[PDB]
């Protein structure tokens, strides 16, 4: 049966650690897919961390120039959260290098985009088998997500982009109904820009926080009603929380407009709380290490600057990476609110790091009432492997 | 429950790509089963991969002359789609050097040929056990589809074959009921041959393009009724679509004898489109390189060679192979058509290749109603091996 | 729900092949429980392939003397018939150097022998845990089946050994309902000799052809009622079935005594076919090389060396071993009557062969109403190994 | 359905071996966890054993420094019993570095205690995702019973200690319904030392028999009942049961304080039979080698040196370690009594190894109304391995 997921996101003053896959480490002997961006999404039985493989495992020549972003190889699979990405445990979902998926209560939705550039197809698939289809529409990498998607009473929906990375875009919201699309949306943001986004859900709405690649240090949002009809903007408070970013010092927040004279980033998250905002971002502010989690008061609709709490998952020390956005269950959790969780992808090495490859590691943050420490659950892999 | 494949075939503008194993990538470092002539085969919950294991892995000393075709070590196993073939991860089917398998709505049928060639055997199994048992009946290589055998209302049926396979042999078509043998065919097609042939069901009757390896560059066709009543020739179509193959401008299409002066083939398939015709074939008239599949206007029932759409899955500068049909239940697609869907066998090693292996890998394309992008998901292991 | 197996056994002109693992060949790279003493057993869902293994794997240190027989690191696992014995899908079953199995409708039991010889102690397991106990009666090496044991209505028997290998011993039959023990039997047969048995069912009564290791190359038989009443003494048939063994035409059937002047032996089996019998044997008088089976008319009642029959499944010149005998619930086979079924052992290494190593392979034969081909579906392995 | 645990301890004259993994044997060659500090928990359908991973495998450099105990890599998983700890049947439970499992009739909860040492957060999972938090109360290592925790009738409690693990400290008992902490409680036990309890249920009250790392060599014994109201000091016995341990003849037993000059220990258990009481004990009273387990006569209530039975497991030429209690749930042992059923960790490498890693192996041992013979099944392996 259908899952509601109408409920509002619970009020957490801190997140406790879920899991932690060990997937490099692992990979220095073990079978396991060479990946990234990786990502959770919960059905009610169980949560599943969906991952790209380059279509190759860790310490094997095949894992060479992995760097590459997109290639026929990488595919959209699947393991029970925690487990590392390996062959003999994976569940193959579908062909992409570019992904998306998302549970309703019955079946599995993936979408999973994959061929050219100016030409890719996003194949849909519903049960363990493709059901429909979209082709690019701008000519010009039609990717999406690499978040979890929202499902609430049986229609499912999630954000995609055609366009250049750097200036103007187009984006595109997409729902559906078991498998099959039910009608679309495109989204006015002159200026703007959205990409990968995470998505939860929150009121019957679908909340997302994306990236900006243009010209945003500050993340935009966008709140989508159940028929289509939705907001846009970035994510008002005070606090730019991209990579590269200004400081917080030099920035003043805009609840409409992108700030700072930044050109890229990396892919987040953030939530709601009330008014407040809880919002992830790595610790350094120009490269991909360490990351960090705060709730500025009021930063959902103020240009707030005002923190009540703060932690952190890894010190900046230790590479960081993608985050993003998902809920637990009712039917797993058993709350009355949907427990706001997220994951934080941890990339070693190129370019950071000097190896013929590169993966990531994942680990998994959710909700929780207490407030909790600071600390660091990195990588933790030796580098270089044998290669 | 039985499953009802009384249906039509849906009617496609094109196909999406549903997934990809990397089988021989992956087969670099992990523990992948050495081997060759896979094939899709869906039952109401999910599609599995069967394929022909050599008996041993890959990287390794056991995988040394699996070239040579038919060999006690071969046994059928099967994993779900875009799993590779690992051993981790295998289901178990049958002994054979030559296999079908298909699923009718409760359990699954496998036959599985093997032993001598002047006396081998084909087991049939149904629900994890054989059930029944075909003698080899003219004492030459007792071998069969390769490919997804179908099942209507309780009654699976499948062709199999029996002679040399240069000049004139017999054919016969099997159906059964839950592993046990129901009533058989002798097909009388002088001058004409049928090899591991492709099927699938559309209104009640098996249809299935065939390999002729006598004289055919130009598939052989043959509808089968649910009373063993049948029908036979050739796909009509003004052009060939076999490997080695004439070109299309020197070569008449003929609805009931072959064309050609060429004397091997591939396996290959094609779908009815109403009177129009799918057909899948390898870019190269020559080698096993690249596959493509066309649609040409009223192809199934005029010498046609008006074609109204393309599409490549595979470039010309990698490997092809194999093809199958089959269809998605729509227990599983939820259409009120079943989808067609194939797959391409991606052949790497012996004989066009330096190494002491041979194997491949597969990939799976379905229906849609789109008309899906010229790519190519090849193969990607990267040649020789560690030996 | 109870499994009856009151049925006769079917009647079989001939067997035709379910699976083969290659266990060792997939061992050389794979990871493969280095193994020995391998049986089916099936349940009204499917059959298991169960082994001992020698706590190690293939192509390792670890896999150095075990050719010793029994250690503490022995235990008792099972997997789906046709799956090799390997680590990844593997089922745990019971801490042994020696055991036996049987589902009987509802769940598993197990009873692995293991510990010290004087004094070793026979778990007994039931649904994935141990129920009762047996401890050593004679001291001297608790040893049991190394076959599937029989369950008819909820009650499942074997057989035991305790004792010399040699001169005479003692035998018992244990009866159990629900892995809890349920009365027992001792065996008076002054002179003969009993060891891991081949049961089946057959008529509600358990029949099994035993290993006379003293003084027999003619194997015992014992009919064993509901209410542990039995008869015992060896398979009539003109011709011995034991290895060592002295010839045919040498040698007088005996329906009563043990016949022969060898005092040693393999694991056997053979089934009751009317008044007729199927009788499993290696080729080789001498050696552990090939395996043939044939069927003797009224052999099982009189000093018959009439055969009608005869098929091999391992030619002469490839390693045999060990072979048992178990059925095909009708609940798989969809028969009225219980299908005959039966394994050979394919030991690699010591003694015959210079390794550091001792393991071996399975295949599985069924009944079948055809007459099947003589062939070989031999280990395959190429020794040494890597070491 | 919630299982009533509420049964009394069955009454057993010595155990038997349930399973052995010997997964550092096959960790020789195969992918198998490196960890250490195993327990096996059963729910009412199988058992599985718990394992705390260092976040690497066996022979392979990640390997390392794992005698560290406390790290950001290890986490909480878990595989059914017997199976060895490897990645690819392995099921992820918690991030931690001290944890405690227990079923209750529906789902399985766990408890996985990680972070810093002065702010450790003990999560709990119920279902496969986190329901409550603790945090650390004492700033100083947040640590639990790496033993089975209990659940009576939906309610599962469990103890943990924080403070020094030499001198006083603090100890709490926490209940929860559902990975919901319902109700806790402060143990005031001034003098006295509890570490890594051992529980298990006995007539709706949970008795557990701890570790005194300050001065006891004499172990720590605690009755709970269902409404936080407790009880608690040592195993009277006139026996003291720990490791390093004084002898037995210059040792007077102590229902009331800890007895012993010595400060260390290790993780040990006991069982309530009546007044007796079985205790696990290394048979070394300095190193951690061989296991032994005792039926001390009224030594449960009495300052008892009374044995009517005794056992070995492991030798005292082998390598031994921890130990744990738990129970056979009454739905899968089909008794009307609990069965009371234990386990022993095989440590091996670092210290008392010249290897650059440090991990171990386990056996389990059940209840049984037979007297079982001395043996050891101790680890096996041969080090060093490969490194
Ligand atoms: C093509 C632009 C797109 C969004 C900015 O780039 C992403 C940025 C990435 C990055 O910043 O690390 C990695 C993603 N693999 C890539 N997506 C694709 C499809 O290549
Ligand atoms: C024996 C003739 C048969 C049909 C033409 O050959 C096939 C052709 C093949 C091929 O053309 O590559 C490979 C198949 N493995 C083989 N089948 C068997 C049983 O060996
Ligand atoms: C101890 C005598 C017993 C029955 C004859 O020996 C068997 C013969 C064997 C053999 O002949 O190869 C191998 C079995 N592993 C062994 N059983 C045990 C427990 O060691
Ligand atoms: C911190 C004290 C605690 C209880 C005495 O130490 C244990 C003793 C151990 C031991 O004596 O071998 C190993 C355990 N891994 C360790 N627990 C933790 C969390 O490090």
């Amino acid at each position: 049966t259908y899952m509601n997921n109408t409920e509002a996101i619970c009020d957490a003053k801190g997140f406790a650690p879920f899991s932690k896959d060990n997937g490099i480490r692992i990979g220095s002997r073990g079978h396991i897919f060479v990946i990234r961006e990786p990502f959770v999404s919960c059905s009610p039985i169980e949560c599943r961390t969906f991952f790209l493989t380059q279509g190759s495992l860790l310490n094997d020549k095949h894992s060479n120039g992995t760097v590459k972003d997109r290639s026929p190889f990488r595919t959209l699979m699947s393991v029970e959260v925690g487990q590392s990405p390996n062959v003999y445990q994976a569940r193959f979902e579908a062909v992409a290098w570019s992904a998306t998926a998302c549970h309703d209560g019955k079946k599995w939705m993936t979408v999973g985009v994959t061929g050219p550039d100016s030409k890719a197809v996003a194949v849909i698939h519903y049960g363990g088998v493709p059901t429909d289809v979209v082709n690019s529409w701008a000519g010009d990498i039609l990717r999406t997500q690499e978040s979890s998607c929202t499902c609430i009473q049986g229609d499912c929906y999630w954000v995609m982009t055609d366009g250049p990375a750097n200036r103007q875009a187009q984006y595109r919201i997409y729902k559906a109904n078991q498998g099959r699309i039910i009608g679309q949306t495109d989204i006015s943001f002159n200026g703007g820009h959205i990409e990968e986004c995470s998505c939860y859900p929150n009121d019957g709405k679908v909340e997302c926080v994306c990236r900006d690649g243009w010209t945003g240090t500050n993340r935009p949002v966008l709140v989508i009603s159940p028929d289509l009809s939705y907001r846009v903007g970035y994510l008002c408070a005070g606090i730019p929380s991209d990579t590269p970013r200004g400081e917080d010092t030099q920035f003043t927040g805009s609840c409409t407009s992108p700030m700072g004279n930044q050109g890229y980033g990396v892919k987040g998250f953030g939530f709601r709380q009330g008014t407040d905002v809880w919002m992830g971002r790595t610790i350094s502010r120009t490269s991909r290490s360490g990351f960090e989690i705060l709730r500025i008061k009021n930063g959902w609709t103020q240009t707030s600057k005002e923190q009540i709490r703060k932690q952190v998952v890894v010190d900046n020390l230790n590479w960081s990476g993608y985050s993003g956005s998902f809920t637990l269950p009712v039917e797993l959790s058993g709350k009355d609110c949907l427990v706001p969780c997220f994951w934080v992808e941890m990339i070693r090495g190129k370019p950071e790091e000097k190896t013929i490859w590169t993966s990531s590691s994942s680990i998994v943050m959710c909700g929780v009432d207490y407030e909790v420490a600071d600390w660091s659950w990195h990588d933790g892999a030796i580098l270089p492997f044998d290669i």
